[PDB]
């Protein structure tokens, strides 16, 4: 089972470029 988290992590990273710009992007022009 711990073998999953293994690939998971990697995957996540490879798919890290999504969270950062998940909401903010939606409502462009963040910050007051």
């Amino acid at each position: 089972t711990s073998s999953i988290v293994h690939l998971c992590a990697i995957s996540l990273i490879r798919y890290w470029s999504i969270t950062q710009a998940i909401e903010y992007n939606l409502k462009r022009t963040p910050r007051r």
